[PDB]
């Protein structure tokens, strides 16, 4: 068992479904958190985009990278879209990735699958190296 833990730029989307197919599709492998360099709340269509699949995220909104600790997360991930780098021990893990993928917010739930899938292969991809 090792900790993994998600960056978006304002936690909304990305890292929540991170830790949404991480919970389920690691229980009992790993532990999993969702942050972002800055917080805002949750996007209520990435709910309803996790429910198409059987996962809840509903008890999930956004939470700053700020009040959280890098230095025992095992892996650390960034889904910014580019502009973020993470200067501080949130690039000093065991492992660090960038998943630079699409932006839901205000396009259309197709984009969201699109996201969606990619953001599980990367995760599925992830634990079966750290469990």
């Amino acid at each position: 068992m090792k900790k993994v833990m998600f960056v978006c730029k304002r936690n909304s989307c990305r890292s929540q479904m991170a830790e949404g197919f991480a919970k389920t599709l690691g229980a009992g492998k790993i532990a999993v958190t969702s942050c972002g360099l800055e917080s805002s709340r949750v996007h209520p269509t990435a709910i309803a985009m996790m429910e198409e699949v059987g996962i809840d995220i509903s008890g999930q909104t956004s939470d700053p990278i700020e009040n959280f600790n890098a230095d025992d997360y095992d892996v650390v991930i960034s889904l910014c879209g580019c502009g973020v780098n993470l200067p501080p021990e949130w690039v000093t893990q065991e492992i660090f990735e960038d998943w630079q993928l699409e932006d839901p917010d205000g396009q259309s739930l197709e984009v969201f699958r699109t996201v969606r899938g990619q953001v599980k292969e990367r995760v599925e991809n992830l634990i079966a190296k750290i469990s």
